[PDB]
């Protein structure tokens, strides 16, 4: 319809992550990941669940393909589990793991679904964490070797690759705030991890281009949180700037060849890595695209007594909330306009966008998730505004294809466009999924 059309070659998909969906944690040579360790640690997961079974997608990926087909998607964004490919992190290959993903790629291509592969969505092999994990430069080197191994096997068929998904999460939630695996709580550890993740990224790009049998389109995927000061006071504006630095610019700027943002370097002081020029060069290895994951904004107030970056969220109770977040579609417009005007990355993909609700199977057997339908409608409206402004946006992936193991929240927190019955492993398309289907089909 008028003003609602996307390009005919637009990528339309849904996204998942391996540990969240696959299960089969010890099958076919898979090693132990930090998320195996962490979810089996008492108290770390809200509801006592683990990824041991999850959606059982290792075995049931064909059912997932069925859902993607029923939704009329043309792509699927998924991650490869490093523990299935190099079970010790640095060590022998596990060919059974590569063969699994090779079959899955062929199944997707046979269904007309373009695979968008993420190499790292948080499942670091535990042996590497025993040697400091992302706290060690050596983890970056062996990440790049893993990236080489996978591209050698799959790069004849998969053109679109991301290295990392959300390094801010891996570094800050995993090593500073302790809420994600491996669960450390130190700023310096988080910042060191952030550097070695970026370095791993850059080394992997270069290794991937060398190993690939055809030219690849290589990206990185960042979560970006547009930040707004709660008032125009100097204290609140500065807090917004610091939070923006903490999440967004700390990664955008070095990727853009701009070094680390100097305001944040000066703020972090000696807790930040010494970033020698050689490493910054590697970090800025040229990228073919950037993936944006968008959920929420941050409306920031100063919080002098809080941990760095001394900025807390002030919830606007005017705006409505999902099960776990404030809904703010216009922030997607703002962040895309910022990337378009202020940074060099292009084209752009929205690699995750979605929401969590208290979804229930209704008496009729459907899932009436109208707030999620409205979430998608409003965000896609902002993407059409962004396209109208000249933003080079080439695709959209709904987060998530199906309800899954939602990290520290366990099975409790449902982000799917399809409902997963975790006892029977049945999947059912929610109403929001049928809305997406029909919206995409109108294209
Ligand atoms: O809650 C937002 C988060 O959802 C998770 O399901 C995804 O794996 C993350 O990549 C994302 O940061």
């Amino acid at each position: 319809m008028a003003g609602e059309r996307f390009p005919a070659d637009f990528v339309w998909g849904a996204a998942t992550a391996a540990y969240q969906i696959e299960g089969a944690v010890r099958e076919d040579g898979r090693g132990v990941s930090i998320w195996d360790t962490f979810s089996h640690t008492p108290g770390k997961i809200a509801d006592g669940t683990t990824g041991d079974v999850a959606c059982d997608s290792y075995h049931r990926y064909g059912e997932d393909i069925g859902l993607l087909n029923a939704l009329g998607m043309n792509a699927y964004r998924f991650s490869i589990a490093w523990p299935r490919i190099v079970p010790l992190g640095a060590g022998p290959i596990n060919q059974a793991g590569l063969d699994h993903y090779s079959r899955m790629v062929d199944a997707l291509l046979g269904a007309g679904l373009q695979p968008f592969v993420t190499l790292y969505h948080w499942d670091l092999p535990q042996p590497l964490e025993d040697r400091l994990g992302w706290g060690s430069r050596a983890t970056a080197t062996v990440f790049a070797e893993y990236a080489d191994i996978v591209v050698r096997q799959l790069g004849d068929r998969v053109t679109h690759w991301a290295t990392l998904n959300e390094p801010w999460c891996s570094a800050m939630l995993g090593y500073y705030l302790g809420v994600h695996a491996p669960g450390h709580t130190d700023l310096k550890r988080g910042l060191e991890a952030s550097h070695n993740l970026l370095l791993g990224h850059g080394l992997a790009v270069q290794a991937m281009r060398a190993a690939a049998p055809q030219p690849l389109q290589i990206g990185i995927v960042l979560n970006l949180t547009p930040t707004y000061p709660a008032s125009d006071s100097p204290e609140d504006v500065a807090a917004a700037r610091r939070f923006d630095g903490f999440v967004n610019r700390w990664f955008l700027d070095p990727l853009a060849g701009r070094g680390y943002p100097q305001d944040m370097l000066d703020y972090y002081g000696a807790a930040a890595p010494q970033a020698n020029p050689e490493d910054l060069t590697q970090i800025a290895a040229p990228l073919d695209w950037l993936g944006v994951n968008y959920y929420e904004r941050m409306r920031a107030v100063d919080a002098p007594d809080a941990s760095l970056p001394q900025a807390q969220r002030l919830d606007d109770p005017d705006l409505p909330h999902t099960a776990d977040r404030e809904v703010y579609p216009e922030g997607l417009y703002d962040i895309l306009l910022r990337l378009h005007n202020d940074y060099p990355f292009r084209p752009l993909y929205i690699t995750q966008n979605g929401c969590a609700l208290h979804d229930e199977i209704a008496e009729d057997g459907g899932i009436h998730d109208g707030q999620r339908q409205a979430f998608f409608e409003a965000h896609l409206a902002q993407l059409q505004r962004a396209l109208a402004a000249g933003v080079p946006l080439k695709g959209y992936f709904a987060w998530s294809l199906l309800d899954n193991f939602e990290w520290a929240m366990g099975l409790s927190m449902r982000y799917g466009i399809c409902y997963t019955n975790f006892e029977t492993l049945e999947r059912r398309i929610k109403d929001s999924g049928y809305w997406l289907r029909d919206f995409i089909a109108g294209q």
